């Protein structure tokens, strides 16, 4: 029944405050790169996007659930704007990089990585930069977005007052997308 795109992540609850901040941030970035498009759903990756044989989807999800069930929830901060590209530099992303909480994300990834290895899937980047992507475009737009634009985006973020949105975000769940299927699991 096919091989399915499979990706593990921490869902980020995009509250109105957050989406309203993006209503300021994104047009600002679009003055440099108009073709940026807002993300539809917001996540912090714990795995690469891999491909997994259909009959292993449910077993994979169960393996993840068992490990995540024991993993304690934690707080993180994601308020540092950073530009990412995919590996081929055919997509560029504006993200909010995690600072405080990064070590807890590393611990999460260590558990996810074990599952990846159990299913012969690629483990996460060895130099991970955990982040919430806010917008993306085709191509390599680093030259337009880094420097002045990034500085201005950071200034907007630095000026934003609700700590719960970016400064003290509580992880609640992990999710695995496989194809068009989404499997949620609570952290402890
Ligand atoms: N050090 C890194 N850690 C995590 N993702 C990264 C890193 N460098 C670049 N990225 C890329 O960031 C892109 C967007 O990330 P995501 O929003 O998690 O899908 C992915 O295509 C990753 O390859
Ligand atoms: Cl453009």
């Amino acid at each position: 029944m096919g091989n399915w795109a499979t990706h593990v992540y921490v869902p980020y609850e995009a509250k109105e405050e957050f989406l309203d901040l993006l209503d300021v941030l994104l047009p600002h970035a679009q003055t440099y790169v108009p073709r940026l498009v807002r993300m539809k759903v917001f996540h912090l990756s714990l795995s690469q996007s891999v491909v997994l044989r259909h009959h292993w989807i449910l077993p994979f999800v169960q393996a993840l659930k068992a490990r995540m069930t024991s993993f304690h929830r934690f707080f993180f901060t994601a308020n540092q704007v950073k530009i990412y590209t995919n590996q081929e530099k055919t997509r560029t992303f504006i993200g909010l990089e995690v600072t405080s909480g990064h070590a807890q994300f590393l611990d999460l990834v260590s558990e996810v990585d074990r599952v990846m290895e159990e299913f012969n899937l690629t483990t996460f980047y060895q130099d991970p930069s955990f982040h919430l992507s806010l917008a993306w475009c085709v191509g390599d737009a680093r030259l337009q977005l880094e420097g002045q634009c990034l500085q201005e985006l950071q200034a907007i973020v630095d000026g934003f007052e609700d700590a719960e949105v970016l400064l003290r975000v509580h992880t609640e769940q992990v999710r695995c997308k496989s194809g068009n299927k989404f499997f949620s699991m609570p952290l402890k």
